[PDB]
Parts: structure tokens; sequence; C-alpha cells
């Protein structure tokens, strides 16, 4: 069962060397290639279970079983003697560039997955193109290379979150003996946005150069797949040309949804517009209850905003709801208001945005609660966070035969492969996968290795940790309590929980018994940890490490036998004893 | 194999119930005991590999193989019919108190290990006493129940560390758009100490109540083992009485050493004195280079102190020295000066401490460098951090026949047992163990279970993670790079490293490529992680989780196959690719 792979590897590899670590002639070929700046895949037969078998099977393609053996785009070019010849003749350099296609890999979308998968392909000799185009938001907002995370996501939102937490640090400082008057300290939104944008601008250029450095051809162009190897590009001048590629990776991501109600698109904004917004939003309504909505509501309120969240049903749908409710209660006792069981019917305009004076406008939101009562209040700014969607109607002609699911997302096999043999899909557009930056990065790299370096390792999308950067952070890894109970049954679920108080909150006179953690375990499987959950400061930092134990199948005994680091929030995970079955209080003393 | 256990368990258990989960009369006995507020051990025979064998073996002690079966201090009390009889007659509270000894357990020392081991013993019906006495420092400083960590260690030092970090928070705030000038903001030492001591006072009281609530007899008394079951106590009035215990746990910990040079004891202080000090130390010398010395130097400097560290040899002896050097370089570019290769010869006094105005005095430190050159500078305050030592009775433990090693520490087996069968030792006095609070707690609890609840689980003292709360924190778990190379050979050691920059430092205009992490792995064992090391903010929070993966034998492949959380410092451990062998640079950029 080796030859299936060898055909797949040889034919799709751009430049590949079948080698050994202990082949003197394999060393000479490697050394030379590096001097000619010729990048390539290297598969070392002496470090594979099936080494013998592959040597004998190469005979099909090369007519010989020796090492080394260099291939270019499916074609055997030779052993060490033949490659050195072409080098001293200078015909080698032009041989490794001979391709049917302009490009070994075209990547449509220069975001988290695209950039990762392009840079990795180029490491193994792939003639690579990244296409990126940021279609503007309704009010005109646009941005540079990087994707959602870099420009309008993880990066700006966490920096603003940090702006938020420093507020409490100013509070905490007086109690820890510092002589500042927190009451006479205000926040300048423009100063903050200047700093955030400055950093994004440098990430934009950083990514431009990363591509240039690794000989990846960046085109600032809308790409459209008109057939399996043809990509139709459209540049800033509307100049429409075609470029050919062997392997196509779709990596186009998603954009914010707007509710289908009058005034939404005209008068309100999304996350896309928030992170470069030139004026303070002022009195703000966030419509939606996802991590984006509460993250944004949280930081706006911490920067002295008047913030209301309108929630259709529940907070953080898809997350453990005990933890979701605790996140919401924190925000509610710390200045964020909620309109529960409420939807928007209409956005009406009272004042237009004053670009002259950097003020926002003024809007009237009409809505209604589930019992039929009316909602009617003024807000300076209205942020929709009611979901994100792909639009491959833009990007793939429906006639190419890439099956999309009911929600517009690409249906892929376990190796990111679409219904077209040479076309792949990664990141937010890959149906069913968790919509996270690190997941788009590991998927994109691991795919590029499989295409261009004969790797077999697939991405593992299971037990992917997360962190919601609400004023009080919520980290998690694996199943919500409710999901564990549905899958294994209540009699098979043991839940260990405890409140805690960060030592930093003691002198600072913050709350006892609001920070909280639990382990959802499975009795019949040695109390296997199915779910880790924590609400407190630096939840991401706390949670991350445990993701490795959970991947490895950590049991409750594994948490117990580990010794804590003192003093930390994290340590309380090493001494949990109170079960939900016991009814004993998780408050601590 | 199993009757050996049953003898050991039944004999040493205070109150124990041989049970099953699906025994209706076992439920009735349990329910009743809980109503009578009678705490006890429960062993469920139907949840053990060896269940059948234990039922048949009870016949030696009880004359029967039924469940349930209740025992008190090695005496069979009865089956369910006999126990429900004794309950309705009210003879039952009587029967569970009968003891040869005043106490099932005396614990000498009410610190991290002692308090943990006493509270746990009482959970399983043990008649328990905790003795705690704080001998005052040379200047007279003293404190409440809780031990070194609570009053003089982890708690006050991290709170002062937090005071330190908020300095940077004030700086970072201006850049994130907040309208304060760091230059017009100073720190009040007394305000800070007031709040820290307030918190310690609440832990002092908290611990006193936790003991009372669990029916543990706290005695504020110097305890002394005069024989294997007899403990001689001496209260604040010098009233010298004796109390008997079945099992004795020594948990007396350590106190600061002073160098044998003139003026050290008279004119200078230690960590014990610092955390309640009524005046800002001002221009300060720390002698020593341990985690205490650099932790204390770091926070003093951050609170506008003029701080110098005198280092005999290297920073953080016993820790990975690449990481130790990087911790020191941070402190050096952030206001801490170092006198390298230097020892103190003399502390001379120029002014006495000004108790009138709560300012310090003034001292002259005379010392010398390893090349022979002189050292002479004025300091307002001089803190010794040159080691801690067991203050254990040095001849008494001999009279009793508890072997101490050459350094004053108790030589124990892997089950915390001393050379006297009924006497145990836990925490910093236990020779060879890591001197850490959570290690003292785990030791104490797991021992109390083994004595009073028939547990067999030992403590695992290996790969116990640490965190040095230097202004830039250093977390670690397992072997230093140099220790791994010495044990396995350099050919077999692969080291993955990378610099990083916290996103929080980007708008804040702090350093690129000073934060640093590495994984020391073993090539011949699937790149098994032998050591994780990290210098950045929240190092303890970062490090903790990985301690569990390493305990379970995490490989590099295990870190790679895990997906990162973005954006965090921790995630950079899920994508390390640069080896030290390759010579490629650790430096990064977005
Ligand atoms: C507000 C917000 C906060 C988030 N916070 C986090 C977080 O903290 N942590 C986390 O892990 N994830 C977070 N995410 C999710 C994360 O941003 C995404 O999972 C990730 O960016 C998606 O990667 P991608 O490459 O699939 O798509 P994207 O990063 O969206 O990249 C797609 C790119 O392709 C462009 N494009 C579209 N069509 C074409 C075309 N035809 N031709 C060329 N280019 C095209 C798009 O405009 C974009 O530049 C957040 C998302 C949002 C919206
Ligand atoms: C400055 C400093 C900072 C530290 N920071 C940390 C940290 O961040 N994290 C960490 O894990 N560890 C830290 N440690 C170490 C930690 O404090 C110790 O490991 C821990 O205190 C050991 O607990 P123990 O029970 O062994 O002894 P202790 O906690 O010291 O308890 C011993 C107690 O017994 C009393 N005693 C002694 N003899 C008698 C007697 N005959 N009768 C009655 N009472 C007696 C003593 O007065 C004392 O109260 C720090 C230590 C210091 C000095
Ligand atoms: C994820 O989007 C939703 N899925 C649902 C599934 C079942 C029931 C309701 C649901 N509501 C939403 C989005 C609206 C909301 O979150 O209230
Ligand atoms: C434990 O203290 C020491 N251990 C050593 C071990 C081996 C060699 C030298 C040593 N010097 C010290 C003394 C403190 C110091 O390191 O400066
Ligand atoms: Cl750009
Ligand atoms: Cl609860
Ligand atoms: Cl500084
Ligand atoms: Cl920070
Ligand atoms: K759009
Ligand atoms: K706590
Ligand atoms: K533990
Ligand atoms: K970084």
């Amino acid at each position: 069962g080796t030859s299936q792979w060898l055909r797949k590897t040889v034919d799709s590899a751009a430049v590949i060397l079948f080698s050994k670590t202990t082949c003197p002639y394999c060393k000479k070929v490697k050394d030379v290639l590096a001097e000619a700046k010729i990048k390539h895949a290297t598969i070392e037969l002496d470090q594979l279970s099936n080494g013998s078998a592959i040597q004998k099977c190469l005979a099909s393609f090369s007519k010989i079983e020796t090492v080394p053996q260099m291939f270019v785009r499916g074609k055997f070019i030779g052993d060490s003697q033949t490659v050195l010849k072409y080098y001293s003749n200078d015909e080698l350099a032009g041989i490794v560039n001979e391709s049917k296609y302009d490009y070994d890999l075209i990547v449509i979308g220069g975001g988290s997955g695209g950039l990762a998968a392009g840079k990795e392909a180029a490491k193994y000799g792939a003639k690579t193109a990244v296409l990126d185009y940021v279609e503007p938001t309704p009010i005109g907002t646009t941005w540079g290379l990087g994707g959602t995370c870099v420009n309008v996501g993880c990066i700006p939102k966490k920096l603003m979150h940090q702006a938020g937490l420093l507020s409490h640090a100013l509070e905490d400082a007086e109690h820890f003996g510092w002589s500042l008057d927190r009451s006479k300290i205000s926040h300048n939104w423009s100063t903050m946005v200047e700093g955030v944008q400055s950093h994004i601008g440098s990430l934009n250029w950083g990514y431009k150069v990363a591509l240039r450095d690794n000989q990846v051809t960046y085109l600032n162009a809308k790409g459209r797949l008109i057939s399996p190897h043809e990509v139709q590009i459209t540049d800033k001048n509307q100049k429409v040309s075609t470029i050919t590629g062997n392997k196509i990776i779709l990596a186009t991501g998603e954009r914010p949804k707007y509710p289908e109600i009058p005034g939404a698109v005209e008068y309100g904004i999304t996350s896309d517009d928030l992170f470069s917004l030139p004026y303070f939003p002022g009195k703000t309504l966030v419509i939606g209850a996802s991590y984006v909505a509460l993250e944004c509501a949280g930081f706006l309120a911490s920067l002295g905003g008047d913030v209301t969240v309108m929630v259709r049903s529940i907070l953080l749908r898809g997350f453990d709801q005990q933890m979701a409710e605790k996140v919401g209660d924190y925000m509610e006792n710390h200045g964020v208001k909620f309109a529960k069981l409420c939807v928007p019917d209409e956005i009406k305009q009272l004042k237009v945005v004053d670009t002259e004076n950097n003020k926002p406008g003024l809007l009237l939101v009409k809505g209604h609660y589930t019992d039929g009562k009316k909602f009617e209040e003024e807000f300076e700014t209205v942020i929709f966070a009611v979901g994100r969607e792909p639009q491959l109607s833009k990007v793939l002609c429906e006639t190419v035969g890439v099956k999309l699911d009911k929600n517009g997302r690409v249906v892929c096999t376990d190796d990111e492969q679409t219904t077209v043999s040479n076309v792949y899909a990664i990141g937010d557009i890959n149906a069913g996968k968790p919509q996270l930056t690190p997941v788009a990065i590991q998927a994109g790299r691991y795919l590029a290795r499989r295409l261009f370096a004969g790797a077999t390792e697939l991405t593992d999308y299971s037990n992917v940790a997360t962190t919601v950067f609400t004023p009080l952070e919520y980290g998690a890894c694996g199943l919500s309590e409710e999901d564990a109970i549905e899958k294994y049954g209540d009699k098979d679920i043991e839940v260990y929980h405890s409140n805690f108080k960060p030592l930093e909150w003691t002198v600072a006179h913050r709350e006892d018994n609001v920070c909280y953690m639990k382990l959802v375990c499975r009795k019949s499987d040695n109390m296997r940890v199915l779910g880790l959950h924590v609400l407190g400061p630096n939840a991401g930092e706390i949670t991350q490490g445990y993701a490795v134990a959970i991947k490895m199948g950590a049991t409750k005994a594994d948490f117990d036998r580990t010794i804590g680091i003192h003093p930390t929030c994290s340590e309380t995970f090493t001494t949990l004893h109170v079960t939900k079955k016991s009814g004993v209080s998780p408050i601590v003393s």
C-alpha cells in the first residue's frame, strides 16, 4: 500500500529529493541546490517505516532504485551526476521552473490560512501566488494584507480589550499604594485607534515582505475560479486577466451578516468598521450575543461608553451556558446593560455622521421582545454582530463543481479536499471546522506539506481550546457540560468545580467567588477530562497548556498527581475535590 | 499482599466503614453517622480489584465477612444492627471518642504542610492538634497562624510584585489612550504594607477558623517531641505540659540564615522583616541571588527604590543558567544594579533606624570581589537572602532517634516516614524535596489519607513546576538544558526555542525579542519533553497547564498536534520549529 502515495507525491511535488541522511552524494546535491537558491522538498527514505518499499517502487518513474533522485512537477530529471551537470551548464535553474501552469499553487485569499499555506508551499519549491482583495464595507472601510484576524479581528479586538483592562489596573494601583487620581483620568479613543492602526499597518507590510522574502507572488486582486486550473483575476483598475495553477487553495473567509431590516446597512456598522472608527461610538447598541458582540460591548464600556446588548435568545450560543451566563452576569454588574429576548425591527436616522467634527450621528432603534412589548431608544452607534457568512457566489462560479453545503460553506474531506481533485478549502469557509486563526494556520501548513513535501499528517480539529476576551475572560477546551451529559448520559458525568479569587484582587477589593473553573469528566473512562472551563484574568494563558494534556487524554488523576504553581489562578485546577453531585458549595474560604 | 494493608489500615484508622455502593444497610449506617456529625473513612469493597479478598480477611478482626463493618482505633464496633442500636441510645458519640492518646494526630508546625495535613486528618475522624509558634526575628518581628508562605513568603511577595507590575500598567495606559502622566505619580510604601498586612490578617483568622470548624485543636505553642507519642508544649506564659499522639507529623519548616560577619544580625534584616517593614527601605543592598533575593530586588526597584544585588557566584543557582542570565539582564536594563563575584565582610552602622519619622538608618557595607578588589558603599537598608535552614531541635530528635542529615533536615522514606515508625516529616524540613507550598500541601494531605483513610497514593516530587516572580517572570517544569545534556549527552538533546513579544507590548512600545521560551527534548525517546522554560508576563499561568502534559510524558509531537489559542504568549509553544543545533536565530516579527 505504498505506490498509491508515491504516484500522488511525485506528480504533485514541485521540486522533491528522494534522499537519505547518510548519503554523501545526497549531501552534495542538497548543498548545490541551496547555493543556486533552489528550494525543494526532501523525503529521507532511511527515516520511514516503508523506506525499502519506496526505493523499489521509484523504478516505475526513474528506471533506477538508488539515491538521490530529483523530480520536478512529476518528471524525473536525474541522480546526483545528472543534476550537477545541469548546474555547471546553467540549464538546471531553467529546468526546475518548467511548468504547464504559471503557478504550482494559487491561493485565493491572503488571510490567516492563505498566507500560512502560501509561505509553507514556497518553502518546498512551489511557484506560489497569493491573491487578496478586501471588498469595502457599505460605509467604505477597507484595509491591507492579513485577513480578518490581523485587520478586523483577534489583533485589534485584544488590543482594545487590553485598553479596557488597563482601566481596572488604574483602579487597582491606588489600593496597591500608587498616588494617581483614577477619577480624573479619561480615555482618548482616537489616540488608541492611532496606536492599533499603526501596529496593523506594520503587520500589513510585514506580510507583504514575508511573501516577497519567500518568492511568493502577491497580487492585490479579486480572484475567481472559472475552471479547475484557470483563475480569473480583476485588479484595482478593473484589468481582467487569467493565470493557471496546478493546486488551488480557497481561503476567502467570511464577512459580517446584516439583519434584513430597513436602515441596517445604511445607518449601522459591524466589527469591520469598529476597529478603524475615527470617532468614539458613544452611546452604543450591540445587536447579537456571540463572542464578537460581548467582546466589543465589554471594551467599549470599560472605555466609559454607554453600552447596551440586544440578545435574541441566549449569550454565546454553542458554548457551555453556565459559563456563558456567568460571563454575562459579570458584564451586567460592571456597566454593560442587556435587552434580553429582543430583536431589531428598524434603524431610523436622527443625525448624520459629522466627519467634519469627528462626532458620531444619532439613531432610533425600534425592536420588540418575545412577549410582543415594544423597544424604542436612541443610540449614537449601532453594531451588528449577528453572524458572519462566506460569499463564494463572488469567488467560485457554481459551474466548476465545488459542492457547497446549505450555509454557503465548502464540503471538504478530512484532507481539506473539495469535490474537485486539485482544489482545496481552508479556514472559515471549510464546512464544520472551528472558525479560529490558529486552526486556519495549522490546516494551511499541514496541507501545503501534504501537497508539496509528500507529508501524510492531517489536521486534528478536535478539543481546540478557545478564549472569549470579555472583561472577565472565559477559556475552554472540549465539551460544554450540557454536550457531555447529552453524549455520555448524566450518571456517567462527574463535574469537579470551585470558585477562586486571584491574589491580585485581594488588596484591590474585587469580588470573592466570581472567578470559577470546572472539569467535566467521564466516570466509566477513568474520569477522562472531556471539558476544561475557566472564568478569570488571563484565561487564554491559563487554558492553553491544558489543551496539550487533553489532546493526550488527561484524566482527573493526571490533574491531581500534578503539583500546582503558587500563587496562580491556574493552580486551582490541580486541587479540585467538590463535585456537582455532592451539592457541596464551590465558594472558597 | 492485601492482609498486610488491612492490618495497617484498621489499626491506624480513627473511624472507618467497610462498605459497598449498592448495600441498602451500608447507606442507612452512613446516613446516621452524618446526622450524628460523626466524620469517618469509607472503603467501598465493590470499587476495588481486591474487594472479595478484603471481606474474607476482615474475619480476623470482626469475626464476620458481611458489610457494613464499623471500626474505631483498631476496635470492631459492629455491623448495621449494632451501630443503629448505639445511635438511638446515644452511646455512639461516646464510642468514637475512646482513645489511648489525647490525639490521633499531633502536627508540630501550623504552616503550609501542617495546616493542610491537620484539616485532612480531621475529615476522616482523626482527633487532631496543630501546634504553631512564630519565634521572633532579631529586631522582634512576629506574625499569626499560616506559616512562611502566608505571612513572609508567596502571598506578601507576589502582592508587592503586583504593586511593581502596576508601574508598567501606568506607562502602558498612556500609549493605549488613557490621559495620565506616569512622571507625576509616586508610590506610598506604608499604604501598600497596610493593605498586604490586612490580607495576611484575614488569612491568619481564616486558618484559625478553618481549624475550629473542622474540630482541630489549634494550640499557639512551641512543640517538642520528647518521646515517640509524647509532645512537650510550651505556651506564651511558659506553662510546660505534655500531650500524647498516635501519629506525629513534623512540619516546622525553616528560617533565614545570616552570614557570620560583624553587624549582619545587629544592623540588617531578612524577608521575614521586609513584608511588615514600617518604612520604605530606600537605597537597598540585597545579598544573595536566589529567587527571594531577585524577587525582592525587582519589586523594590519598581517602587522607586535605589537597588543593588551582591552576587557571590551566579544568579538562581539550581535553575537553567541561560534563563537565569536573561532574568538578570531584564532587571539590569530595568533599574537593578549588580555587584558580581562579591561577598560581604562587614556591616558598620552610621545612623540608627529613625523610629520617630519612620525612615531607615544608614549602613556602610565593606566587602570584596573574587579577584581581591575592595567594595565600599552606603546603603539605607541591607537584606540577607543567603539561604534558609531547619531550626529543628538538633539533639532531641537524636534522643527520640529521628535521623537528621548533615544540613539539619529529617531523613524520610518515600512515604514521609522518619526513622521512628509513628513519626512523619513534611514540607521544607523533608530532606531532598522541592521547598514549595503546593508540595507541602500535597505531601500533607496524601499522608493524612494514607494514615486515617487507608489510601496507598504517594506524593510525586518529580517535575514540580516553579515560577520566579522577577519583574519579568520565569516559569519552568523539569530539567535545565545543562542538566539534560549532562544526563543524556548533547547528541541526544534537541532544544526548540523562540523569542516572542506579547501583543500587549506592541502598542505599549516595550521590547521585541526579550521574552523567550524553549523545550529541552530527548531525540532517542520520540523527542520527550524533559524541560519547559519561559520568560514573559504571567509565566506561572502559562507554565501550569504544561506541568500536566509533562507529568503524562508529552513529546514535541504532542505540543505540535495541539492548536494554539490566539492571541496569547502561551500559544508560541504550539508552533516551535527553530532548533539550537541549526544555529538559526530565535528572533521573530509579524
Ligand atoms: C471580530 C473578530 C474577532 C476574532 N477574534 C479571534 C480570536 O481572538 N482568535 C481566533 O482564533 N480567531 C478569531 N477570529 C476569527 C478569525 O479572524 C478567523 O477564523 C480567520 O481570520 C479566518 O482565516 P481565513 O484565512 O479563513 O480567512 P480571512 O482571515 O477572513 O481571510 C480571507 C481574505 O480573503 C479575502 N478575499 C475574499 N474573497 C476574495 C477573492 N475572491 N479574492 C481575493 N481575496 C478574497 C478577504 O477579504 C480576506 O482578506 C475573530 C473574528 C472576528 C470577525
Ligand atoms: C520570601 C519567600 C518567598 C516564597 N515564595 C514562594 C512562592 O511564591 N511559591 C512557593 O511555592 N513557595 C514559596 N516559598 C516557599 C514556601 O514559603 C515554603 O516552601 C513553605 O512555607 C513551606 O511550608 P512548611 O509547612 O514546610 O513550613 P512553614 O510554612 O514555614 O511552616 C512552619 C511553621 O512551623 C512553625 N514552627 C517551627 N518549629 C515549631 C515548633 N517547635 N512548634 C511550633 N511551631 C513551630 C514556624 O513558626 C512556622 O509557622 C517562599 C519562601 C520565602 C521565604
Ligand atoms: C447559530 O445561529 C443560531 N442557531 C440556532 C439554532 C437553534 C435555535 C436558535 C438558533 N439561533 C441562532 C442565532 C440566533 C440566536 O443566537 O438567538
Ligand atoms: C547551595 O549553595 C551553594 N552551592 C554550591 C554548590 C556547588 C558549588 C558552589 C556552591 N555555592 C553555593 C553558595 C551560594 C552561591 O551559589 O553563590
Ligand atoms: Cl497592504
Ligand atoms: Cl454552581
Ligand atoms: Cl522600569
Ligand atoms: Cl503585560
Ligand atoms: K460586503
Ligand atoms: K483562591
Ligand atoms: K495536585
Ligand atoms: K510573537
